[PDB]
Parts: C-alpha cells; sequence; structure tokens
C-alpha cells in the first residue's frame, strides 16, 4: 500500500499542449482518453514502445480542489464552463450526472473508494484471464495510490450499524469485494491528499511516453484488412492535428462509457441503419456500439443528527449479493453539488447530515448512447439508462431499502435520532424519509427517489463489440479499454478494477506482440 505523500506531478515533464504540431507523427500506440484505464495503459505500453496519450481535459494543477478530499464538493458545485474537470449531463431519464474532463479522468473527481473485483467475476466473464498477473497488477496500482484509511468516527458508527443490522461477517480491513462489513482502501491518503490515475504515468518511460492535453479526439482514421491507422484531434484554439500508428502498433480508445461509443459512432463503427440514417459512412457495421449502457441505481436517505457529526470520506462498506451500502457524513452547503441529488430541485442542508446509501448490483436495466451531433465530439451524446425497467433491479432496491431501515433501527445509529421514540420517525430527514412496508410503498420510494451511483458502464461490450483481447471485432489495430467494456459491475466501487485493467491489457498487448 502507498503512504501519505504529496500528489506526484513528476510526469508533467512529458505533458504538452495539443497546440504543439511537433506531436503530430507516427507512434507505436495512441491511447485516447487519459483516464482511469488510459493512464495505466499508456504508462505500461511506454515500457517498450513510443506512446501518445491524448486527453481532452487539462492538468489537475489548474483545478486544485481536485487534489483534496475537502475539495470534492467544490468540483460538483462548480458551474460547467466547458473547461472544468466535471462535465455535467442529464440522462434522458431526467437524472443529473457528471463525467470527468481532466488528465487522470474520473479518479481526479471521484469519492476515492478502492476495491478489487469480486474474485468470481473473472470466471463469470468466460475470458481466459491470467489471474496471477491480475493480482500482480492490483499490487502495482495499490503500491502507487491506495492507503489503509485511518479511523473516522462516522465510518466506525456505520460499520457497527452494518454489523448490528446483520451484514456479516466482519471482514476487518480488506480490499476484497466479499459479503459482510469491511474497511476498504481509499485513493485519498490519511492527510486528505487525492492520489489518482495520472500518478500512474510516473511509472511510464519518460523517453517513450508523450501526453497531449486539451486534445479533443474527433475521429479514428482507417486504412483504405480494415485497420485503424491514426486519429484526428483538435486543440484548445480549434486547430486540427493528426497522429498515426506504425507497423504492428495500435489505437486504443479509453474515453469512458460515454466517450468511447461516441467516438466509435463518429468514426463509422456502429449500427449500419443508424449510421446510414445520419449519412455517416459505415466502416464496420456493429449493432451494439452505444448499446447495453448501464447505470447502477443509487437510493438513499439523509439524516440530520441533533448534534454535529464529523465529515468523513467513505471507507466502510456493507456488502450483500443483492445490494451494496455505504454512508458519507457531509458538511452543509448553500450551492448544490450537481448530481448528488437527482435534480437541482432538492432541499439544501442547514446542518451536517449523513447520506445513507444503497446501490443495486448489475444492473440488469440498460439503455444507450446516441449522437447529438454527427460531427462535433465536444457536443455531449444523448444517454438513457432506463432505471428500473428490469423488475429484478426494483426487487433488489426494495431489499436494499429494507436493509437501510434495519441500519437506522440499530443501537449504533440511535444516538443520532432527534426524538427517543421507538421508530425511525425519531430521526430528522433531509428530503424523503424511508417507508407502511408493503412492496408498493418501497417500489414507489425506489422509483421516485433514484439518483446515479456514478458507476455507469457499457456501450462497447466484450462479447458484443470486442473480443476477449479487447479488440473491436472485424478491425485490426483497434482496442477499447475502459468502463465501456463490461455489462455488470465488477464490485461496489469499480475504479480499482479499471485501473488494473488498463495495465493488464497493456501487458497482454506487449505479450501478444512478442
Ligand atoms: C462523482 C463520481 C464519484 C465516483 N466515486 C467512485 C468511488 O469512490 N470509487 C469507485 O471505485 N468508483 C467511483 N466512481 C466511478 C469510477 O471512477 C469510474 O467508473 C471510472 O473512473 C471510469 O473510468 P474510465 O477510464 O472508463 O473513464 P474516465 O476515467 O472518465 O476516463 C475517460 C477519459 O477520456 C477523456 N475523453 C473522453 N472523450 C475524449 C475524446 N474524444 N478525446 C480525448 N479525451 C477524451 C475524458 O476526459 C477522461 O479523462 C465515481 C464516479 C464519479 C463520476
Ligand atoms: C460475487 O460474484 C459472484 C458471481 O457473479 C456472485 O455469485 C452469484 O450470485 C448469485 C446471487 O445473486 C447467484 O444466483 C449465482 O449462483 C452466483 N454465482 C456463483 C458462481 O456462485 C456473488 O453473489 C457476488 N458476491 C457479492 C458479495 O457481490
Ligand atoms: C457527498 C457524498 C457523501 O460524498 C461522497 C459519496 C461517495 C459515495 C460512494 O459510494 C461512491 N461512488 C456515495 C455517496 C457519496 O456522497
Ligand atoms: C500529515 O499531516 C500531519 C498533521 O496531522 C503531519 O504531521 C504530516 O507530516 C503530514 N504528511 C504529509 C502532508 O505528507
Ligand atoms: C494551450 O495553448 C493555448 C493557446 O495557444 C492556451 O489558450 C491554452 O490554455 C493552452 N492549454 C494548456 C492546457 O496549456
Ligand atoms: C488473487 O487475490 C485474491 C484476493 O484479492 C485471492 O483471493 C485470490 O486467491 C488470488 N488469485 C490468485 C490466482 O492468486
Ligand atoms: C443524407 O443525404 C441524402 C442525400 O444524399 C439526403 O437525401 C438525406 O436527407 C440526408 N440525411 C441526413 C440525416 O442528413
Ligand atoms: C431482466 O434482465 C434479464 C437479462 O439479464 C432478462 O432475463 C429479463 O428478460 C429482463 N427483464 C426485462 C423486462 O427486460
Amino acid at each position: 500500500l502507498a503512504n501519505t505523500s504529496a500528489h506526484d506531478f513528476s510526469y508533467l515533464k512529458f505533458v504538452y499542449n495539443a497546440t504543439d504540431t511537433s506531436l503530430e507523427g507516427s507512434y507505436d500506440y495512441i491511447v485516447i482518453g487519459g483516464g482511469t484505464s488510459g493512464c495505466p495503459l499508456a504508462a505500461t505500453l511506454s515500457e517498450k514502445y513510443k506512446v501518445l496519450l491524448l486527453e481532452r481535459g487539462t492538468i489537475a494543477t489548474e483545478y486544485p480542489n481536485t487534489l483534496t478530499a475537502d475539495g470534492f464538493a467544490y468540483n460538483l458545485q462548480q458551474q460547467d464552463d466547458g473547461k472544468t474537470p466535471v462535465e455535467r449531463f442529464v440522462s434522458e431519464d431526467g437524472i443529473d450526472n457528471v463525467r470527468a474532463r481532466i488528465l487522470g479522468g474520473t479518479t481526479i473527481i471521484n469519492a476515492g473508494v478502492y476495491a478489487r473485483a469480486n474474485i468470481s467475476f473473472y470466471s463469470q466473464t468466460g475470458i481466459e484471464w491470467d489471474l496471477d498477473l491480475v493480482n500482480k497488477t492490483y499490487e502495482w496500482v495499490e503500491d502507487a495510490i491506495v492507503v489503509k484509511p485511518n479511523n473516522q468516527s462516522w465510518q466506525s458508527v456505520i460499520g457497527e450499524g452494518f454489523l448490528e443490522a446483520g451484514i456479516l461477517p466482519d471482514n476487518g480491513f480488506s480490499l476484497d469485494h466479499e459479503a459482510g462489513t469491511r474497511l476498504t482502501g481509499s485513493t485519498f491518503d490519511n492527510n486528505g491528499t487525492r492520489h489518482a490515475a495520472d500518478e500512474l504515468l510516473n511509472k511510464g518511460d519518460p523517453n517513450n511516453l508523450l501526453v497531449a492535453v486539451q486534445a479533443s479526439v474527433e475521429k479514428i482514421l482507417f486504412s483504405s484488412n480494415l485497420s485503424a491507422i491514426g486519429v484526428i484531434y483538435t486543440d484548445s484554439d480549434g486547430n486540427s492535428h493528426q497522429a498515426f500508428v506504425r507497423g504492428n502498433g495500435e489505437v486504443i480508445v479509453s474515453a469512458g462509457t460515454i466517450g468511447t461509443p461516441q467516438l466509435l459512432l463518429l468514426s463509422g463503427v456502429g449500427p449500419e441503419s443508424y449510421l446510414s440514417s445520419l449519412n455517416i459512412t459505415v466502416v464496420q457495421p456493429n449493432p451494439y456500439v452505444g448499446q447495453f449502457v448501464y447505470d447502477n441505481p443509487r437510493n438513499f436517505i439523509n439524516i440530520l443528527p441533533p448534534n454535529p457529526i464529523e465529515a468523513s470520506v467513505v471507507t466502510v462498506l456493507g456488502i450483500r449479493s443483492d445490494y451494496y451500502q455505504v454512508s458519507a457524513s457531509v458538511l452543509p452547503f448553500s450551492t448544490p453539488l450537481f448530481s448528488l441529488f437527482p435534480t437541482t430541485s432538492y432541499p439544501l442542508p442547514n446542518s451536517t447530515f449523513a447520506h445513507i446509501v444503497s446501490q443495486v448490483p448489475g444492473p440488469l436495466s440498460h439503455g444507450s448512447v446516441t449522437l447529438n451531433s454527427s460531427s462535433d465530439v465536444r457536443i455531449a451524446p444523448n444517454i438513457k439508462f432506463n432505471y428500473y425497467s428490469n423488475s429484478t433491479d426494483l426487487a433488489n432496491c426494495v431489499s436494499g431499502m429494507k436493509k437501510l431501515g434495519d441500519l437506522l433501527r440499530t443501537k449504533a445509529l440511535e444516538p443520532y435520532k432527534a426524538r427517543d421514540v421507538l421508530g425511525i420517525d425519531g430521526f430528522n430527514y433531509l428530503g424523503v424519509p424511508l417507508p407502511q412496508t408493503d412492496d408498493a410503498s418501497f417500489e414507489t420510494f425506489c422509483l421516485d427517489n433514484v439518483a446515479s451511483y456514478w458507476h455507469y458502464h457499457g456501450g462497447s461490450l466484450v462479447g458484443k463489440v470486442l473480443d476477449d483481447s479487447f479488440r473491436v471485432m472485424g478491425i485490426k489495430a483497434l482496442r477499447v479499454v475502459d468502463a465501456s467494456t463490461f455489462p455488470y459491475e465488477p464490485n461496489s466501487h469499480p475504479q480499482g478494477f479499471y485501473l488494473m485493467l488498463g495495465r493488464y491489457v497493456g501487458l497482454q498487448i506487449l505479450q501478444e506482440r512478442s
């Protein structure tokens, strides 16, 4: 595990403005998106080969509130001016949401919770994983940016609550996604310093890795044995640039659940009838590009203790197969955190509150990413998740809400009631309280008060768009590595999986080429 230490910006020595035309040329690999998967992928490929990493955002030093736990709220409260690290969107379902626009991707703006994948996930996928190498690669990530959290009073209250509510067993401190209650890792260190995927660029070879920032990749270029041969990208001034791969080298899209399918569709990889309807020339028909896009529901209550509670980062997890639960203790604010609640029309907290949360696994409900512009990658795509379209998801939310009621009735949580009465009506709530306990009362609560967990995934799935080598089927020299790749969450908190996956696939590419 990592130690408490400053955020390591050594890598800025090989970070350049995309306005620099001397970056245009031929590389062994081009990685699109300097994010959770892309940064460890590019660093790994750079051990042997010449790599260009292209990121649309700027460097995290421009937005210092991205570098502390205390700055998390600021990034979500900040107005989206096109340049900020948080890009705001609303799904077609009407649920507010965010994605990252910054070198380091979503590991620069996220809640810092670190977990390994459920060890059963690898067999569930039917991919031939090198499991020894998966674990070596988890340790490579953890040694860089993961700490054992110190005790925080509220996380300890919630952990005692989860155990008293029957979320057993007590796993103590563990990075593994296992049934029961545990202290997990964090990418915040014990001084509140954020550590993130950009720091994994410090593991790259500085003679072989180049990083362009404010590089908006608009199009994947193809041969005229269809192969990806390069990219077009625009700089902050609006000027265009090209970069190519050479010989046995490859383009990898790491632009996230939203950005990957967007760029594939803009580049003519996707459903023939849809792309022909936009007069986008089809290079490779695949009816699944932008399909099977998922967002795990977040359902929640907010309690307002009569005495102040200490603000905390999330470190204590209550895991069952059918729901994943945490709680944050949150300082009050008068400017909303965009997407913390599902719409801007949510009450503001006047005092410290506990946000007590359950996540639906999978989920089984899915939707799609479609283009909003047939030409401009800077124009956000349309995204729809179809929350609770699958009844199994709704049943799982009912089970999770019953368990949050159990948590609120524990001796652990009793001291946080406003009134010493028998029920959970003894708490004071911000927003809608929990349930009458008939299925319809819990289903109404689940459906009406859903928010994003921010763990959306899918849109370029293995088994639909990709093979088990993460290659785009029917195309040479093109791969996809990021959260677009799997339909079900690997665990409650997937950044650890996707950090591992960038390096893992980098190591597979290097091996396939030897
Ligand atoms: C608010 C929030 C809180 C979260 N908290 C947690 C948590 O505590 N723990 C956890 O495990 N997970 C958490 N997650 C989820 C997790 O961080 C993400 O699922 C994961 O980081 C996604 O990784 P990715 O590589 O797919 O995408 P990203 O990290 O978003 O990387 C994609 C990158 O591509 C860039 N890009 C996109 N399009 C282009 C383009 N055309 N050209 C160039 N660059 C482009 C983007 O700017 C970005 O930097 C959180 C998510 C959010 C949004
Ligand atoms: C870890 O992943 C495994 C495999 O996906 C899960 O096991 C499955 O769980 C469902 C229960 O909802 C069962 O119907 C399947 O039979 C299980 N598969 C196997 C291989 O046993 C497991 O639930 C996940 N664990 C947690 C804690 O999330
Ligand atoms: C504002 C506040 C309390 O802070 C951080 C936070 C983290 C999580 C986490 O599980 C994820 N992802 C859920 C909710 C949440 O809300
Ligand atoms: C962590 O903060 C403490 C103060 O509580 C200090 O003693 C220690 O040197 C700090 N380490 C850092 C900032 O790296
Ligand atoms: C890149 O250069 C342009 C001016 O050419 C400037 O406006 C922009 O801020 C620079 N971007 C970064 C990320 O340095
Ligand atoms: C990998 O690590 C997990 C714990 O994260 C462990 O349970 C598993 O046995 C390890 N697998 C291999 C192949 O060593
Ligand atoms: C596609 O181009 C044809 C002309 O070739 C035109 O008739 C049609 O309306 C166009 N469709 C779109 C959506 O641009
Ligand atoms: C729910 O999801 C599963 C597929 O994972 C499927 O068997 C079932 O048909 C789905 N229900 C609906 C309404 O789609």
